[PDB]
């Protein structure tokens, strides 16, 4: 199917600026990432394509995993923290939506040098 680049861009990119109360309820959905079962967290981040891609030469940081290759944004990014409900059960996954502008970490690899997995937010 797709690649890791790819999928990072469909599980995380919206550059479509802020996001409401109903947004995590359906982006989650409309990128699939309610087909197999209801994802628990997922992030969303409100920058351009390029923003986020340029993070790979920026903060090294150690990746949650041990591994090293990961980055943080010099800059605080304007996210979305999609958080499942307890009252959510599948296929009908609710979440809770919240915005915020933090400092993201990416894992990159390969050649282009790219974003292929969200880390974490600081
Ligand atoms: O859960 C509530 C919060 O905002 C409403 O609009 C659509 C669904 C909704
Ligand atoms: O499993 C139970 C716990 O809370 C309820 O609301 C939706 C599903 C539910």
């Amino acid at each position: 199917k797709e690649t890791a680049a790819a999928k990072f861009e469909r599980q995380h990119m919206d550059s479509s600026s802020a996001a409401s109360s109903n947004y995590c309820n359906q982006m989650m959905k409309s990128r699939n990432l309610t087909k197999d079962r209801c994802k628990p967290v997922n992030t969303f981040v409100h920058e351009s394509l390029a923003d986020v891609q340029a993070v790979c030469s920026q903060k090294n940081v150690a990746c949650k995993n041990g591994q090293t290759n990961c980055y943080q944004s010099y800059s605080t990014m304007s996210i979305t923290d999609c958080r499942e409900t307890g009252s959510s059960k599948y296929p009908n996954c609710a979440y809770k939506t919240t915005q915020a502008n933090k400092h993201i970490i990416v894992a990159c690899e390969g050649n282009p040098y790219v974003p292929v997995h969200f880390d974490a937010s600081v």
